[PDB]
């Protein structure tokens, strides 16, 4: 920290002028721990530099003075210890509120205009930090929906700054008008496409569900879906259905002689059976390697592993059960059946993965995911505490009966939950009053109180997550699109849409700019 | 959704069962459906090996359908 | 009146201990009814585990709801 | 439950506080470290010439409003 | 349960001569939105009889804001 930082943060224009006049270093970095993100300690990150300090504090006059004074002009492209420029810092300080978005976007725009006028050849928005993120990619990853929404449809109506726009209006009738969006680093780029950044977000990103409603992304994803990906998705679903039918048939007609592997018989039915077994194992291997590929590409952090990437975990576990079944099969152990059936069960329930991406049925699978992860687990802990406590009490009371064991009595008390409780399942006790009082107390506490409490809590959670699921639909569709484009299996280039158009043809220099624009006609019946 | 769960677990259970009275998709599907209506036997057969696998499958099916899905249906119908 | 609408968990732990001590008395009094006491303590001993779920943002809500429901709503319904 | 979810949200903290106080009262080891925050001189100038040590506790807070 | 009065008292800062000693909150530095305070904590953490934490925790459950009074900045931070 230096006197220049203090003068700027104190909003002392005069002192800033004096310090710059006296040879203050406009590039001095305040790189103490207090000025870093450092989430476990208090602090205030601002990009560490006087220029980024002025920009983050909504002091435009100081920004202009620092950039274009006579004594010591500021380096607009300078980077802090994280690599962040002023624009990265402005993205960092956003909080998605109305006034915050207003001033942050205004300052972002003003800095871009000044950068063009001072350094027409300099492209600030292409500069990456140490994570490889441009300010657009940073805004996408961090969920700053306001800044992202500003940038993606930015239109600047003045000479010598039209090239800074990303949206261009060709014609306009009344409520209807046709625009061209730039789509650089949205559709594809070296590393951090905006779609890839949003889709592979860590699930803590605030507006990851809503960011895809921003006009160019929503239209681009719908176009990609209809043109390219819808058919491939349905084909994948169909193939998976065939795979599961073959697996079900092959498992159903397994031979019942002991001690696998089973000698192949010279008959038609056995050739079909072994063919189905081969295809089933093949699919298991395929899903195994697909899951490993996913984990290597993403590297989830053992907490994101279940609250996100849930379906990938389930597909991978299915494949693991399949492979364990194969190992046991050739190891001459009948326990392969124990593995196979689990895979078979999982293989069918993973069909629900394909219901996500449909705005009506996907919500059901999304709710199943959230409920299983949080609410069913908490309920089952409480329920199992009650069940085990009363089972231990009852089995202690029972003396030398048929039941007289934790397993039998736990199962018998569990039967009350499913509406099959016998309530006089044994008489091998003394103190019938104690036995019946325990059972009635257990019934009232679990069957009447806890289950209805579960109904109520699930009602509340459903009421609270329907709104989020409405967009999680679109998010999963985006993920499907990106995975389909990355796999693509045919060396197809047609997936890159929107065509190579000329925006202006007049940069600050004499070159022309072809920037792969995407045409979007929009209709607005408001703001007349 | 319910039929996906029912068919998946019915196929698993009937695969596990070997040469029983049930041992067929119809009988096991009907027997697992009985859990939905509060009539699930939960020990309707012993014609298997690996009792632990059988009971784990049944308990998982019960928890996923009877406890989770039906109450989820109640919540969704309340909303609608 | 505060004895149940507050200090609820302390009442339950105390009642568990009372069942234990009554069981001990019956045990040395040569009465098999000690079993009748012991199992109640045993059941309470397990359900009082829920006392430790309070103080966790997500789990504790469940036990808090159980307390309030048992005291008010379940009693009225059961009447 | 729709009416008592809001209350339970903070009953969490309340029960944590009760646990803290009971643990400090029992303590089973003659520990003094439970008394935190350190004995700092706050002003050093009472109405008379004496200095005040008041066991102050440092709290850094970040508020993105009221600019 | 007078949460308003409690919040006032625990965070009282008086900027004038000969009354600074009456404050219980003191601001050392404040840079951006971030600032570091010192709270008195006399009779909050420990005292002869009636610590604020002991009074709130052992409230009779009729106290209106017994749930919310622990959100007041010094108490929430102290308890955490
Ligand atoms: C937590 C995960 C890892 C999980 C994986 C397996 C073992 C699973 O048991 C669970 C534990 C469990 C068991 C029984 C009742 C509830 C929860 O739940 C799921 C998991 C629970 C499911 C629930 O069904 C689904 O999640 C279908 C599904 C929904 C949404 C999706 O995005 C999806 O993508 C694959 C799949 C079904 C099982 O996989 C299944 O069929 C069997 C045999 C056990 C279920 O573990
Ligand atoms: C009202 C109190 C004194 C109560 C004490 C005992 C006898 C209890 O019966 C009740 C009466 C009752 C019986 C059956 C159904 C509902 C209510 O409910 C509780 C009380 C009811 C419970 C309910 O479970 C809980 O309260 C666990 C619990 C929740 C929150 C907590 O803060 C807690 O701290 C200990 C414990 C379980 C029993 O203690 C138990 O395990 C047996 C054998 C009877 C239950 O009396």
């Amino acid at each position: 920290q230096t006197a220049l930082h203090i003068a700027i943060e104190r909003r002392n224009m005069t002192l800033v002028t004096l310090l710059v006049e006296n040879g203050a270093d406009v590039q001095a970095a305040a790189n103490g721990d207090f000025f870093k993100k450092t989430k476990g300690r208090p602090g205030f990150y601002f990009g560490e530099l006087p220029l980024s300090l002025a920009a983050c504090t909504n002091q435009l006059a100081i920004v202009k003075f620092l950039l274009q004074n006579s004594w010591q002009p500021a380096d607009i492209s300078a980077r802090d210890s994280v690599g962040n420029t002023v624009l990265h810092a402005l993205v960092e300080v956003a909080d998605n509120t109305v006034d915050n978005t207003k001033f942050v976007t205004s300052m972002y725009n003003e800095i871009l205009i000044l950068g063009a006028k001072l350094h027409p050849t300099l492209k600030l928005e292409e500069i990456t930090n140490r994570k490889g993120l441009t300010p657009l990619a940073l805004a996408a990853s961090s969920g700053k929906i306001g800044v992202l929404a500003y940038i993606l449809q930015r239109e600047i109506h003045e000479p010598e700054c039209r090239h800074l726009s990303r949206k261009f209006t060709e014609w306009a009738y009344g409520p209807v008008h046709s625009s061209l969006y730039d789509l650089s680093c949205i559709d594809t780029c070296e590393k951090n496409s905006v779609l890839e950044v949003i889709a592979y977000s860590s699930s803590e990103t605030p507006n990851r569900h809503d960011m895809l409603l921003v006009e160019p992304l929503n239209r681009l994803l719908q176009d990609k879906w209809d043109r390219f990906v819808k058919r491939i998705f349905y084909f994948n679903f169909f193939v998976y259905c065939l795979y599961m039918i073959i697996f079900t048939a092959a498992a159903y007609y397994r031979p019942v002689e002991g001690l696998p592997p089973y000698k192949l018989k010279n008959t038609v039915g056995d050739y079909f059976r072994v063919t189905g077994e081969i295809l089933s194992v093949s699919g298991g291997v395929y899903f195994f390697f697909r899951g490993i590929q996913y984990f290597l590409q993403r590297r989830p952090s053992l907490k994101s592993l279940f609250v996100d990437s849930y379906s990938e975990i389930l597909f991978f576990v299915q494949s693991l059960f399949m492979l364990v079944s194969v190992v046991l099969y050739f190891s001459q152990r009948k326990e392969y059946v124990a593995s196979m059936v689990f895979s078979l069960a999982m293989g069918w329930t993973n069909m629900l993965y394909y219901t996500r991406g449909f705005q009506q049925m996907g919500i059901y699978a999304v709710m199943i995911e959230k409920m299983i992860l949080r609410d069913l687990c908490r309920f089952m802990f409480v329920y199992l505490v009650f069940l085990f406590g009363f089972s231990t009490a009852v089995v202690t009371l029972i003396e030398d009966g048929k039941y007289n064991s934790l397993y039998s009595t736990c199962l018998e008390l569990f039967k009350f939950t499913i509406g099959m409780g016998d309530l006089e399942f044994t008489e091998n006790y003394d103190f019938k009053a104690v036995f019946i009082i325990l059972l009635l107390a257990y019934v009232i506490l679990t069957y009447i109180l806890l289950l209805n409490m579960l109904i109520a809590l699930m009602g509340e959670t459903v009421n609270k997550i329907a709104q989020e699921s409405k967009n999680i639909w679109k998010l999963q569709r985006a993920i499907t699109i990106l995975d389909t484009e990355k796999s693509f299996l045919k060396c197809m280039r047609k997936a890159f849409r929107s065509g190579k158009l000329l925006q202006v043809g007049f940069t600050p220099d004499g070159k022309d700019d072809y920037r792969w624009c995407f045409r979007v006609d929009e209709v607005n019946w408001t703001t007349w």
